[PDB]
């Protein structure tokens, strides 16, 4: 078992037989890191590249060949310099990719990466993982302490280890198209990055691929956004996972995603909390205008967005639909908290349908639309408390329907007064607190719509179902000549209210005439009580068994109105037969 | 410390010091895999079993032990062949049992695979998984490229390395009963197997045990299923989660639940595109009849499901609803592709439960209905579009109640003409793009069914509170001597109509007569109006202070309805007694 | 490379030269459990700590530094003493705790735990988890029985091998706030433990930090608790996520939550099935009374709830909203199964908002109510089956509201009789089976309930929509002035109907007067019909124009009724307008 300090010591011993055991101690010797195994290949040729192949300088032919086991590649076996600080502006740009796309040729795995700033970008390969190192953790108090006092007494918390900067403006981590099952974790990335001192790099994670998955990566800095999601045509860009991630201060957002499908975010935060590093938006669901962008299927579960003011910053989390193939983005806010500024904005042009806000917390306006006229279609705002911590209204500038539900919230002195959503959304039950306007419970949903408008027939019944009483009403044009409109049924009495409601100046139709009917099963009996019939413009009548005819006097007065109310014993007799 | 070519150099060599280290370079010497870690026990006795114990040839005692690292057995490190090609008929399945084995002796963990085509059944053992090996991935195109072009630039994707094959014609990979927490994770199942070049293995993975979960594997080819799902009475099939993973051409059907519950499928697909193969269904979700076969609590987020025609085939994904707990087997269909000839197929004979369909995209019909008479008794389909690419319709043969809710979709020239499905469901607020048929919002739900019928009571009310309008309607069959009928409450102004419903020829009762009363806390007076009275049919009345009794004149005219209207400042004095 | 049987004899050897490697057999000589990897480092004046640290003894400087790999520190590799019997009453506190305590110095990962008895009490540590070692797996039956007999053939099932105890009679595993991404799996936890036969440990798990998760771990015979989580003011207590684990029985509740939110448990099971070892309640969210305490969004999905009779204990699974921001607890029962005495407690002093409860299945009442006046606000108890096994009633002193949804349910000889909550609940379609008490459909909802109650207009109107009937109704205290009280509008024919609804005694007003309108775009017609009025306790009345004006008679007489009917053919000439 051959036992070295360093790969150049390696470069300088030969193997003695096929596959021979050799073990560094380090990389560079007297660092502590990069030591590996490696198996002796006499025959091999290949250059060198300081990580899979180790050429022994000494010989014309032949390499100690890396092993990596438990699909674990540490970047310090390819020579990646560790535990430097932030002012070692050291590019190891060639080091960290050849790492990735070494895993991504034996099977994919994890790259480790140690603690330290590490200024290098990389391009994301299939089923490979980019993994940092935490820092150290020594919690703090006794359990007697712990246990026994209900003030934090371990007051000690995670840190981040690894930071992970860009080596120009461009990104840190790139997954290109037709990447899969790549992730990150356990690191935090930083804006600031080698070729510039004034210029931060624009993207901590670009995702172009599929199925990308981070948990307990932070983001800061960044002059775009530490995380940015957009796809290309006919390549999938969906099923990505984000959890206990921290998207900190950015100059432009602090994520957006811009074309991609079924996100989801649980337990990260998104906050722009550096008001002297001015920004654009909290965090921005925003399509490319007149692009094939589109994003759709997004779920944010116990998320916490947060932002105080900054010059020019607009602190909010936008929704903007976009060529979308169900017409909703079937986004939905759950058990989330918007705290300081931020506030939800409706970006849909054509409209934002089912929205879905539900356990959340916001301690100032749920939503701000800075877009005169865009509307929210329909949706369900549940069980959500507006704190009223800052401003006291429940919207800005915002439109809905009565299919926007608004049931089981907390209002802590929100203010409804000259906001119209108050006389448009549909309110259940309600919890007003303080100040808060009441809004009596109101039902405006489509759905129920036909209980709401006059209906088009009317009365009552015995609850034994056998004594009914139906109406009807019919508008008539009546001319000079007797017209049939309608026919009384049998075994029924009916009582027929006919009265003028004319346009006509001064020539218009007055009437007011009650005619009386009552039938058995075969026979029919009439009576009349003209109230008001005007000589010259009201109405004439005539029966013939039981189909009654009208007419007019003048042609100027002609428009009636003819109400029916019919007495029966039987549905089948409730109803007249309208010619 | 001792290295070694192989296996069979290992038995010929004696330890020198209690547990001294030996290395094999290959489990069979010149293959370059299966090489190995093991120590020296002096004492040990076992039996060699070519794994665990190596046993020194020719001694009483002696072996070498093999040491597992990280919970990971390599199955080559039991001489299992890789890169072997499909046709190299080796089987192997008594070498991989073995791992299986072992694993689950010592603890459990994974059985790693390597590259190749492997003919070798495996019985699943609790809490072990069986991983395969990704082939290698290499990235095209620069970053610039990938960056500035919306085309795509990046072109490769991933492969599976691991190509699993059954030794027979039984399954690939059995989960027994009892058998909890085993997976299978990167690699693709083959349906060709050993022993037959035209009849194939009839199932990839059988799962009678408890949560299973499998990542990143293909099936494809197999007689059967790749997936098939039946548990027995008595022992729990359930939380069995599957995400990336693409269940392809079958002879039966791609994938089928027949006796589990609790299963999540996430980003897989399902598809039958290779016609010439001909096959029965899509996804099947079928327990068999007169068993205790059942299948509930099943959820498909953000699955494709594709077939192309085939002769023979039904290009359904099958909802069977079969002894199940609750009524409804909870099957939702979230994010959710249906493409080519897919659609979803109700199998319930007793109805299709809460039937979920959110957010999905269909090419063709919705729904198609094989078996005449099935209902979907209720649900929610939502957020869905209808492409209307292929048929143009939103079902065939298919059944609906009011209880099942159509709302939020997006329906391309889809056409309800003649389907019966558009009287019977409710429908909310809807698309309609093309010459699609416009369907009015209509509420039909059981719910609300108490507003669309008659009230036995009916009027209107001041905003006040003070002012109220009551009326109430009842049949009477009166003979010739008078009847007490009602009692007008105090304080309230009333108008009862009675007017003839009779059902007999000629002689029936001829009336239309108002009865009219006001009171305040104490005196009554009462007033008549005889609009038609037959003095042979019609009635008499009279009042006993409130009390009204009526009588007829001849018996052949007895059925009379009479209404009240009820004028009041309080609902306690806003309704008469009926005696 | 140097190997040695144990850190004893390493503690007596000096390194040749920088960064050789040992090896120890063991750590304790002869044991075969603890051996490891060890680097010299000649300068090293580190403390000897028994773990990271090995200190040659009779030097000044010299220690071997132990290496870690994968990310997993055996235990025994800091002479933790495996395999030991419970009856071996030996104290590794100090040991487990430096191995928790030094993998989260170097970043985090796992503490590996052998097989056998470990008495010793844990601090958790962010980022590190502790993981047992299942007992070994060897399945019975042939693939042949096992796929061709229904009955269950492999009858082996999986056996924790590591139990887990405490030294003391606190907890076993004490998670402090601040205190992250710390974890457990594929263990047992038993209450038993050192200093007391007669009293057990009070919890097995006690969270008061964050984003824990457990997988495959049983709690059993705990004083308290088997679960126990309460966090502390000002940190987070959120994220936990517990799957396949068995809470058993524990002399208070199996499990508790007091303090924390987004807890998700999933195919889990809480069984009280000892009943001779009394306890309290089965499964208890319980914030403690005027503290900070609350918990609020917790889902429990596939779970198992099950209790026998035990004296004292009360079988139920308590809910208790305390403070929480929304009002709501968020708690949801899906997919769960509550068995032999389990029921469900609302133990909300303010109201049960949002109870859902899912595609559940009942032993025997669904709702046991222990606090006389509780009342469930608002919910959906939908798809759930009563089976009836124990008693048959729905709920034990429950109250609800009518935003308490119940629909889809199987009620298996569920009995409602004598009990309120039939009368206050909505009810949907549900299914009616043995002798179940058919309860009809039934709305009762807030949101609708305008639908119920008596319109402030009423009317019909035509399909044209060019004819319509609105009435509306109004209280009048007239004097002996005349008062304008209305303006009839114009294009319309109008009857005013006013009568007396009075509470003087004998001298209130009487009268039932017809007043009738016709108007045109310009000129109007009146007429009028005094069916009753009284000429000292009547109304009278006068027209200017379309103005009515009333006064009363005598100022005892004073209260009125004023019902307007309009019919029209706009909309906008379809009200009078109120004066
Ligand atoms: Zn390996
Ligand atoms: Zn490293
Ligand atoms: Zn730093
Ligand atoms: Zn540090
Ligand atoms: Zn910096
Ligand atoms: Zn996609
Ligand atoms: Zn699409
Ligand atoms: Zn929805
Ligand atoms: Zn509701
Ligand atoms: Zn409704
Ligand atoms: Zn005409
Ligand atoms: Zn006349
Ligand atoms: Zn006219
Ligand atoms: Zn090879
Ligand atoms: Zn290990
Ligand atoms: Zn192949
Ligand atoms: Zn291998
Ligand atoms: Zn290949
Ligand atoms: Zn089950
Ligand atoms: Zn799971
Ligand atoms: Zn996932
Ligand atoms: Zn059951
Ligand atoms: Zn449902
Ligand atoms: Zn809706
Ligand atoms: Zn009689
Ligand atoms: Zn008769
Ligand atoms: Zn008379
Ligand atoms: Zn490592
Ligand atoms: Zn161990
Ligand atoms: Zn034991
Ligand atoms: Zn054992
Ligand atoms: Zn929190
Ligand atoms: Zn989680
Ligand atoms: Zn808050
Ligand atoms: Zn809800
Ligand atoms: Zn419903
Ligand atoms: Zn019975
Ligand atoms: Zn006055
Ligand atoms: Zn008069
Ligand atoms: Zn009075």
């Amino acid at each position: 078992s051959v036992q070295v300090d360093s790969v150049n010591a390696l470069r300088k011993v030969k193997g003695l037989f096929h596959n021979q055991k050799a073990t560094t101690t380090s990389y560079v010797a007297g660092t502590g890191f990069g030591g590996a195994t490696y198996l002796w290949d006499a025959n091999n040729t290949a250059t060198d590249d300081g990580l899979s192949v180790i050429r022994v300088t000494g010989a014309a032919t032949g390499a100690w060949l890396l092993q990596v086991h438990n699909k674990v590649l540490h970047a310090t076996q390819a020579g990646l310099r560790a535990e430097l600080l932030e002012s070692d502006l050291i590019d190891q740009t060639t080091i960290l990719q050849k790492c990735v796309d070494y895993m991504a040729l034996i099977g994919g795995g994890v790259v480790q990466l140690p603690k330290g700033h590490i200024y290098a970008k990389a391009m994301a390969k299939s089923n490979v993982e980019v993994r940092g190192t935490f820092d150290s953790f020594v919690s703090v108090g006794s359990e007697a302490d712990i246990n026994n006092l209900r003030t934090v007494v371990q007051t000690a918390t995670y840190k981040h280890g690894t930071f992970w900067h860009s080596s120009d403006g461009s990104q840190v981590y790139l997954v290109p198209e037709n990447v899969t099952g790549a992730g990150v974790s356990n690191l935090k990335m930083l804006g600031s990055r080698l070729g510039s001192t004034s210029s931060n790099c624009g993207f901590g994670i670009k995702i172009i691929g599929d199925s990308f998955t981070a948990k307990w990566v932070d983001t800061s800095g960044f002059r775009l956004e530490g995380l940015y999601i957009r796809g290309k045509d006919g390549v999938s860009c969906s099923n990505h996972y984000f959890e206990n991630c921290n998207f900190l201060d950015a100059r432009r957002n602090t994520a957006a995603l811009v074309y991609c499908h079924d996100v989801t975010f649980k337990n990260c935060t998104f906050q722009q909390l550096k008001p002297e590093l001015t920004w654009v938006y909290l965090f921005d669901i925003e399509p490319n205008p007149a692009t094939t962008d589109t994003v759709y299927n997004v779920t944010l579960i116990n998320c916490v967005f947060n932002a105080l003011a900054s010059a020019g910053a607009e602190p909010t989390v936008l929704v903007k639909e976009q060529n979308t193939p169900t017409g909703s983005p079937n986004v939905k806010f759950l058990n989330c908290r918007f705290k300081g500024k931020a506030t939800i904005r409706n970006n849909c042009a054509n409209g934002w349908k089912d929205c879905i806000v539900d356990n959340c917390e916001f301690d100032t306006l749920a939503f701000s639309t800075t877009t005169t006229g865009y509307v929210i279609t329909s949706g369900r705002f549940t069980n959500n408390t507006l704190w009223g911590k800052d401003l006291k209204g429940f919207s800005y500038n915002t439109l809905v329907t009565g299919d926007f539900l608004i049931e089981g919230n907390r209002f802590q002195d929100t203010t409804f007064e000259n906001n119209i959503v108050a006389t448009q959304a549909s309110f259940g039950v309600n919890t007003f607190l303080g100040t808060a306007t009441v809004i009596q419970p109101v039902d405006r949903r489509t759905i129920t719509q036909q209980y709401r408008n006059l209906p088009d027939i009317s009365g009552v019944k015995s609850p034994i179902n056998d004594a009914y009483f139906n109406t009807e009403i019919r508008n008539f044009n009546l001319d000079l000549n007797f017209k049939e409109v309608l026919t009384v049924p049998l075994r029924s009495g009916c009582k027929i209210t006919i009265t003028g409601a004319d346009a006509t100046t001064n020539a218009g139709s007055k009437a007011y005439v009650e005619l009386f009917v009552n039938s058995d099963n075969s026979t029919t009996i009439t009576a009349h009580n003209e109230v008001i019939n005007d000589p010259l413009y009201g109405v004439k009548y005539s029966w013939s068994g039981r189909t009654l005819s009208l007419a007019g006097i003048t042609l100027s007065a002609n428009t009636f109105i003819v109400k029916v109310d019919v007495f029966s014993a039987l549905p089948q007799y409730s109803k007249v037969t309208w010619l």
